[PDB]
């Protein structure tokens, strides 16, 4: 019934999935990388405390 | 023919592929987690309402 | 070790994880969602043109 | 229990889910663009110099 050409289509299409899925992780990276270097480019200081920033988001959105 | 070597590899990575994706929705969530942070950080504010000001950059961008 | 019950494991684990992928392109269009306000968001107006900074920072990064 | 049959709906949404997973790179390519634009639009100059306000993200952020 079965064929050897059909276990490896498998297996085969198989260990390239799992290829995408670790490359995913290396994409998702970089982009918390520039996320993070973010955060910091707007993190307000001086004159204006990111606690009083928050005053304001926390009366009301 | 057939192996129940090979048969037992695909699930094998099968059960490691599942891993990646829950730890997936985590790492994700975190993007998000982030990304909102910065949102909620400016909000709207008197005088400078990131609301008002995004429409004033809309009537002429 | 072949048994029906084996390979209907990776089958039905892949429905499950397919759900996954498609939410998972609902989760994205968030983070877009989230990145065009983010961007809309503090791009400053009046007083600084966010084409005369970009320019600027374009002569040299 | 084997049935060529069964392999064909695995090995069929196999190479679907791989269109998914290449697919969700398509999604993952437009954040980063987005991402960018985001960081590279608010580089900030002249009054505030990023450098400064990476300096206080470095003391421990």
């Amino acid at each position: 019934g079965p064929n050897k050409e059909t276990i490896n289509r498998e297996v085969s299409i198989l260990r390239h999935s799992y290829q995408k899925e670790i490359q995913a992780k290396e994409t998702m990276k970089e982009v918390l990388s520039d996320n993070m270097e973010v955060l910091s480019d707007h993190i307000v200081i001086e004159g204006l405390s990111a606690e009083e920033i928050i005053k304001m988001g926390e009366t009301v959105l």
